């Protein structure tokens, strides 16, 4: 069960996440579930769902236990509720291991699965500290390495269409190109960040840079777009606008609302800015950009009956609690989540977004003298 099983086992759908086959229970019980770096819960439907094609039985499993404490979530977008317990985990097209680890069972939901996402749960990756109900529920990758001789680290590759890799233990040098380039994990709860510019066509937003961290910046595979603080995408907005002025959209296109369409094969991407975010680096006020072609920001909605054209969802949007960079940034760069190190590392991926005029990049150094910390 080494890298070079590992790789391509990931699925998805679009803007709707990707997942990886794991088992739970004694015997195994097959699940999809989403890899998320934005939370820290193993979280699994146990009861029927109208869109889950299976779930966790527990009773199935004989080697099940019961931790006797519910848990309850109630986040932006939705709810859920179940009942904590451990039972044996494996990851069939990842480490050849298994391991026991906590699972929360789903017992009820609203607005949690989504209708043919193909997923029944839930892998949450970050740390410990916003584990719920508390901190004490050790998350999955802790068990994992605590109970295996794993390294501290796993990455993702991403990919549009859609599928991927998440290469846990190490770094798989055929997955990238050139360079890894890394930014310091700020604290251990999220994958925080610290972002110290942004360009749009190469034109700085001129904000101070502790804008574009309000109040934290995350890197989350389980958020599908850009969500930027409102300052900062309010300016990224006009810059676009600005740079696409060829062709007007409705305003229902920029909030996220409402497709754009142009016959099949016709899209304009060259009408469309770059984005650079430039991130903290290892060393004092040196940096690193990764840059996002429209290829990524403007995700394709997949419909048999739209589809004369291909039709795009702006996958940018606003923010109240601070930028995240979701699975549209993630897409087409190898990202390395290097726990031992509290950093992580960002290369051009194998599946990078290009045409015939621009291409996906990671590129450094970059200096600045002039530098404040750029964090809240
Ligand atoms: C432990 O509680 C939660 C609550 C929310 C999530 C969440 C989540 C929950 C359900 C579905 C999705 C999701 C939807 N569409 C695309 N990708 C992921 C994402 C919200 C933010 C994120 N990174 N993960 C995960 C665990």
């Amino acid at each position: 069960g080494s890298f070079v099983e590992m790789v391509d086992n990931l699925r998805g759908k679009s803007g709707q996440g990707y997942y990886v086959e794991m088992t739970v229970g004694s015997p195994p019980q097959t699940l999809n579930i989403l890899v998320d770096t934005g939370s820290s819960n193993f979280a699994v439907g146990a009861a029927p769902h109208p869109f889950l094609h299976r779930y966790y039985q527990r009773q199935l499993s004989s080697t099940y236990r019961d931790l006797r404490k519910g848990v309850y979530v109630p986040y932006t977008q939705g709810k859920w509720e179940g009942e904590l317990g451990t039972d044996l985990v494996s990851i069939p097209h990842g480490p050849n291991v298994t391991v026991r680890a906590n699972i929360a069972a789903i017992t009820e939901s609203d607005k949690f699965f989504i209708n043919g996402s193909n997923w029944e749960g839930i892998l949450g990756l970050a740390y410990a500290e916003i584990a719920r109900p508390d901190d004490s529920l050790e998350p999955f990758f802790d068990s994992l390495v605590k109970q295996t001789h794993v390294p501290n680290l796993f990455s993702l590759q991403l990919c549009g269409a859609v599928g991927g890799s998440m290469i846990i233990g190490g770094i798989d040098h055929s997955l990238y190109t050139g360079s890894l380039w890394y930014t310091p994990i700020r604290r251990e709860w999220y994958y925080e960040v610290i972002i110290v510019r942004v360009e749009i066509n190469g034109q700085d937003l001129k904000m101070d840079c502790k804008e574009y961290n309000y109040d934290k910046s995350i890197v989350d595979s389980g958020t599908t777009n850009l969500r930027l603080p409102k300052k900062v995408f309010e300016a990224a907005v006009k810059s676009i606008k600005a740079a696409s002025s060829t062709e007007k959209f409705p305003d229902g296109f920029w909030l996220g609302e409402q497709l754009v369409c142009w016959q099949a094969g016709t899209t304009p991407w060259n009408i469309f800015p770059v984005i650079s975010l430039y991130l903290m680096g290892e060393v004092t006020n040196q940096s690193f950009r990764i840059t996002i072609l429209p290829q990524q920001y403007l995700r394709p909605v997949e419909d048999v009956a739209t589809s004369q054209d291909d039709c795009y969802k702006f996958a940018i949007s606003q923010s109240s609690t601070g930028t995240v960079m979701g699975a549209v940034i993630m897409e087409g760069f190898y990202v390395v989540f290097d726990r031992a190190r509290k950093r992580i590392g960002f290369a051009v991926s194998a599946c990078h977004v290009h045409d015939e005029f621009r291409t996906a990049a990671v590129e450094g150094p970059f200096v600045t003298l002039d530098m404040e910390d750029c964090g809240y």
